[PDB]
């Protein structure tokens, strides 16, 4: 929805709980797992467009 804790909620319903020690990487990995989501009709083109811009925010922010 609107930070990075939000997202990883997103992607903890999901199983996805990362730590990497990195920030970078483990924003790289959370956006490849959207992605895989909603390729697999698995989220809404809405949440996985506002997940994405959330997380290219972080990341310019870290």
């Amino acid at each position: 929805l609107n930070t990075f804790y939000d997202v990883q909620q997103l992607l903890k319903t999901f199983g996805h709980i990362v730590y990497f020690g990195d920030r970078e990487l483990e924003i790289e990995f959370m956006l490849d797992e959207l992605k895989e989501l909603y390729m697999n009709h698995m989220i809404e083109k809405e949440q996985w467009a506002r997940a994405a811009a959330v997380l290219r925010k972080e990341l310019e922010q870290t």
